[PDB]
């Protein structure tokens, strides 16, 4: 599944922000508008036992230019909440379910 970082109207959003995938499926996050952006999985809101650092950018890492990507595939089943760290309070958050 492809996910935009920033909407085409400049809104600070993942598009889509809620979605489901199958184990081993890739998510390609693509820097779109309103960047810099990143994608950070909330270590307390992903399935037990998953290493957030295997699937996340650090909060200090940024995609600063249009078209840059971060790709990650998730295997373990369950709900994963994530956010863009500089835009989290503006509402740039999401949740992917692996089912
Ligand atoms: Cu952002």
């Amino acid at each position: 599944i492809d996910v935009l970082l920033g909407a085409d109207d400049g809104s600070l959003a993942f598009v889509p922000s809620e979605f489901s995938i199958s184990p081993g499926e890739k998510i390609v996050f693509k820097n779109n508008a309103g960047f810099p952006h990143n994608i950070v999985f909330d270590e307390d809101s992903i399935p037990s036992g998953v290493d957030a650092s295997k699937i996340s950018m650090s909060e200090e890492d940024l995609l600063n230019a249009k078209g840059e990507t971060f790709e990650v595939a998730l295997s373990n089943k369950g709900e994963y909440s994530f956010y863009c760290s500089p835009h989290q309070g503006a509402g740039m958050v999401g949740k992917v379910t692996v089912n």
